């Protein structure tokens, strides 16, 4: 029965990124599965080693406070069977599919297995005209703490380089129907 | 009587810094008063233009955040009369603040306000990756990036306030200046 073609919630599907994730650009990411993923019961290989996982990512953030969402939409096996997870400035619609079809925002979490993270920041006068115009009379500690706290609205540019190692983890059991004409529409028993 | 030789609370004594204030080093600062300071009533010049003000400063980094304390301890007039504000480096500023508080219930007797500070602030993927393996194995990727980033503001930048910076020195209480005896004035803070 069902458990012979199911991946258990919080299975850790190890993968590495072929495509980088930049923190300005919201875009597409491709990962590659590092080993065969077996169904909870039986000997079926549901996700074969070497499968590509295609996802779409966006950066949110409340000014310094990093938010990345990755929606893993489909898996392509080395033999070329397509496994749908979620169908098709272009990411938000996919979270809505999931936010309604399941109530959960993301069906698959993305966990560290060793991320390669590059972390740059985007940027006596700017400081001085402020004091003379706006903040004359203010106390030392204040103006400077104003400048520093100020220096942290501008969100840093965070890149997760290709070659980063990751765990893709189902937030629910995922049932994989038997492929028909190279297609599997996955079911999330939530 | 008394008001003839008093500076009112929150008089703004304009001065410029002769000595810089660095945010690592806790040390000494010298400012120079930019104009005559008159007593609240009458025509007595209590702090003459060109007086040196000697202070001691420390940076109390509850880090991320910046904290600078300046205790202005004495004023030397151009004629060379010494006005005491607080007697007797990082420890020293601490005890001056504690003394001040023990007697007047206030940590600082004189505030230091901006009149145009010249502020320099200099700062401080192969590395980051090693924690992740060590002790973050199965963790969310917002969870690791936010943590790395938060850790980043943990250490504070070097902040220098360059000499030539312009400042208001402001009494937090009325200060009474007795008539100088043998080049010495021990100021009184009516608090």
């Amino acid at each position: 029965n069902k458990l012979l073609r199911t991946i258990t919630a919080d299975k850790m599907i190890p993968a590495f990124l072929i495509t980088p994730i930049s923190s300005q650009i919201a875009g597409k990411v491709i990962a590659q599965v590092e080993s065969d993923i077996f169904a909870h019961m039986g000997k079926a290989v549901l996700i074969p080693k070497g499968s590509k996982v295609i996802g779409y990512y966006s950066n949110n953030n409340k000014m310094g406070e990093y938010r990345l969402d990755i929606v893993w939409s489909r898996i392509i096996t080395p033999h070329g069977i397509n496994i749908m997870l979620t169908n098709a400035g272009l990411v938000g619609e996919l979270i809505e599919r999931n936010f309604q079809r399941y109530g959960v925002p993301l069906l698959l979490s993305t966990l560290t297995n060793g991320l390669l993270i590059g972390i740059t920041s985007a940027l006596f006068g700017d400081y001085l005209l402020m004091q003379l115009m706006r903040q004359s009379g203010m106390g030392i500690n204040q103006v400077v703490n104003q400048i520093l706290r100020d220096k942290s609205k501008i969100a840093p540019i965070v890149v997760i380089r290709e070659g980063s190692r990751v765990f893709i983890s189902p937030n629910t059991d995922i049932f994989f129907p038997i492929p028909r004409e190279n297609e599997v529409i996955a079911e999330f028993l939530k």
